[PDB]
């Protein structure tokens, strides 16, 4: 698109509607993007000896980027409540990205007075990463999205990626980066920039629970034809009855004894915490008692680990050591802060496929036991995978992320992202963005020095992305209702997810997906 | 005498989907056939009763 | 008021006792309801209004 000074490169689309077989989001925000690094690409590091597992090298560039890896950057507390109290499950489709309405604004402090103007003839710069050259950095949960309130303003975030290192120190298998090497279009006021996306085949959520178990599967009225052993010893005991091979006939009586076909997901322990700060142990155990692996040397912490129950029944009140994803209410300091100020999410869902977090996985044995041995039993506390197991994987939250970048490695198991989401081997590239450099006042004399002396400026504009969404409906032969999502209807305060006194959107608690109820 | 095929769970994962106690896990296996005889009300009376019914004739099929 | 079945009884319920109980010790008052009934004629549920009015004076000839 190529139009004028006083002609606006865009609307502003923002809606959703529905179509019972899928549905359409449409989001529009407001962006800023100031000059970061001083139009500089800058190598950074760890620091001379500050800390050993968290050693890193990298580089700082002048660039910024878009992100929208949050649902609420695209659907309305509204709209996420029908979506979950109706559907089976869903997925992403489409994606249409478009920016417009740009105007580069240029600022000089002459006095005590900050004065700001409009710099016509100036570009920003904006490119793609389609074919997946720049290292992938979304998917990390970080900030910088897109607001979930429609009326709130955002900061461009900046481009920042990391590389192979050695402690402080670089390999030099480590790659540099430079974004002014890719083809970009540059914009003047009345540019515009489009950009569509297609989704590859990635599997349904669980917005779903279910109403079975894995071991209450078979029939309480019929017994099993086969037999197992539960008696080695215990006889008739009185006389003469030391030991005696016996045999039953499984029954509804026999319930955790049945014949299996089936196994649990997979497990990897995590220590039990509770809510109330008196229950624990008085000792400072986030990172000496907690479960972590270690690549090159390196320890990392297993935050969100393989899909495990937070907790078993009537407790409610033992959360993992992180073995779930915690969010932080609006207004909250970064540095430790309370409890009563953080939001933490329950898995409570998937009890009846995944092991407990902080409970063991079950029984092995390890010994050959006999006259002279007495049969020994070991606590298994990490169980890798087998023929024969069955999980469902984690939740997504209206605030959680939607997709990740599944690696390319020789091998993956279960590509899909541990934070949650839909894994992908090509997802939503990079949108990088940038202002345009402009040069300052030059000397009449020629110098060879590498020019420093820049005009102070910063962009802004409107993006807006639209995304479509597959549908899967529900079907269900449950007589009884099902539990659904809802507000208080009680007399309250502040109204659930909205503005304050003094113009703040705060998002109360973390919502599910796992309403509706299905089989096993 | 052993079983034939088994219900693979509708779950978001499974490794090796082949029934433990032997045989062919199925996504969609032989699904169930119900059967029942349908109930003969017994004997009613000349007044009305908003009462739940439950004198029946005995009878098999 | 003479629209419904005279043999059949409402499934709806009223109150039509605030105390009169088992009046004799400790009986001050007590919310009974009761089922319409054809017995109860006068005062089952009803679904229609009898028309407006605007009253006159009574004479006799
Ligand atoms: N989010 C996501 N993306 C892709 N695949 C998923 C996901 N979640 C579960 N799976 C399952 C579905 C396939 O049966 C299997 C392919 O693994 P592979 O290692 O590709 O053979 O992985
Ligand atoms: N009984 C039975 N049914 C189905 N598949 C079986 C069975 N026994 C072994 N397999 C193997 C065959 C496929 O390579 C793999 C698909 O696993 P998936 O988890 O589906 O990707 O599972």
């Amino acid at each position: 698109g190529a139009d004028g000074v006083g002609n606006s490169s865009g609307n502003w689309h923002c809606d959703s509607q529905w179509l019972g077989d899928r549905v359409i989001t449409t989001s529009t925000r407001t962006w800023a993007l100031p000059t970061y690094n001083n139009h500089l690409y800058k190598q950074i590091s760890s620091q001379s000896g500050a800390s050993n597992d968290n050693h890193y090298f990298g580089y700082s560039t002048p660039w910024g980027y878009f992100d929208f890896n949050r649902f609420h950057c695209h659907f309305s507390p509204r709209d996420w409540q029908r979506l979950i109290n109706n559907n089976w499950g869903f997925r992403p489709k489409k994606l249409s990205f478009k920016l417009f309405n740009i105007q580069v604004k240029e600022v000089t402090q002459n006095d005590g007075t900050t004065t700001i103007a409009n710099n016509l003839t100036s570009t920003v710069q904006v490119f793609t990463d389609s074919e997946y050259q720049l290292p992938y950095v979304l998917g990390s949960a970080h900030q910088g999205c897109l607001p979930p309130f429609p009326a709130d303003v955002f900061m461009v975030p900046q481009y920042g990626y990391l590389t192979l290192n050695n402690g402080s120190q670089a390999v030099g298998r480590s790659s540099f980066y430079c974004l002014e090497y890719f083809p970009s279009q540059m914009l003047r006021t009345g540019n515009n920039f489009q950009f569509s996306y297609t989704f590859e085949d990635v599997p349904f959520h669980s917005s779903y629970a279910h109403s079975q178990s894995l071991d209450r599967l078979m029939n309480p009225l019929i017994d099993q034809y086969l037999y197992y052993l539960n008696r080695t010893q215990g006889t008739t005991s009185g006389t003469t009855n030391q030991s005696r091979l016996l045999f039953s006939q499984a029954g509804p009586q026999s319930m955790s004894l049945q014949a299996r076909n089936w196994l649990p997901g997979p497990c990897y322990r995590q220590q039990r915490l509770s809510k109330t700060a008196n229950d624990n142990n008085n000792s400072n155990f986030p990172w000496t008692a907690a479960s972590k692996y270690h690549l090159n040397g390196r320890d990392s912490l297993v935050n969100p680990g393989p899909a495990m129950a937070s907790h078993k029944d009537d407790e409610e009140k033992f959360f993992p050591m992180h073995g779930n994803l915690i969010f932080g209410k609006e207004g909250t300091t970064a540095s430790n802060a309370e409890l009563d100020n953080v939001m933490i999410t329950d898995e409570e869902e998937i009890r009846t496929t995944n092991p407990v977090a902080t409970e063991q996985y079950g029984t092995v044995a390890n010994n050959l036991q006999s006259s002279n041995t007495a049969p020994t039993t070991r606590t298994v506390n990490d169980q890798g995978a087998l023929p024969g197991m069955v999980w469902q994987d984690r939740d997504v939250y209206l605030q959680g992320p939607i997709w990740a970048k599944i690696p390319h490695t020789d091998g993956h198991f279960h590509p899909s992202p541990l934070m949650g989401g839909f894994g992908l081997k090509h997802p939503p590239p990079q949108i990088m963005i940038k202002n345009t450099p402009v040069p300052a006042n030059p000397p009449t004399t020629f110098s060879p020095a590498k020019f420093a002396s820049f005009i102070t400026q910063y962009s802004t504009g409107q993006v807006s992305v639209e995304i479509e969404w597959e549908l899967q409906k529900e079907n269900s032969k449950r007589w009884n209702p099902e539990i659904q999502y809802t507000s208080n209807y009680n007399k309250s305060v502040n109204v659930d997810f909205t503005v304050d006194t003094n113009g703040v959107y705060s998002e109360p608690r973390p919502i599910g997906t796992r309403y509706l109820t299905r089989n096993l």
